């Protein structure tokens, strides 16, 4: 009767390509990982920050974006599993969502990687305040 659900969408993704020539440090690959909304949505209305947890070998592996673009650009030698936390401008639970992101590179001879992973978040009965932030960002009421 006073029940209420807001869906929003997140796109996580990454690009990777073999450098024509490795770096001095033997980095064979360029890559880029990101969190964005669909086109014409503004996830910054409900997203406080995004944290990208790189392999422990990276300098400052806890990479934070407090505003768009939410992305890391790097070079490296191998793929890994990257925890990505999306923190919300939410007073209550849930405050964040954690994704296990497969950052995989192209094996030499294979063309560049260009992957997208679409995530639908369903917020049940958000506070009036946080409901407003979700709708500002291009979220939708359901149910
Ligand atoms: C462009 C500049 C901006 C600051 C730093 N970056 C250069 C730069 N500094 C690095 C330090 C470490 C690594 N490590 C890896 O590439 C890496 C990936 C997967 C791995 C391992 C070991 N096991 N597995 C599964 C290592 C990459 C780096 N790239």
């Amino acid at each position: 009767d006073n029940q209420c659900t807001v869906q929003v969408r997140l796109e996580l993704g990454h690009r990777a390509q073999l450098r024509k020539k490795p770096t001095t440090e033997g980095f064979t690959h360029d890559w880029m990982v990101f969190v964005r909304g669909p086109e014409q949505c503004d996830i910054q209305h409900f997203v406080e920050k995004v944290v990208f947890w790189l392999h422990d070998s990276f300098p400052k592996p806890r990479r934070v974006c407090k505003e768009p673009p939410y992305k890391v650009e790097e070079s490296g030698y191998a793929g890994f599993i990257m925890p990505i936390e999306v923190h919300f401008k939410n007073k209550e639970e849930p405050r964040k969502v954690c994704f296990t992101y497969d950052l995989f590179l192209n094996l030499e001879g294979n063309p560049p990687v260009n992957h997208l992973r679409c995530e639908k978040l369903t917020f049940n009965n958000p506070t009036t305040e946080f409901r407003y932030k979700l709708l500002r960002a291009g979220g939708v009421m359901v149910m």
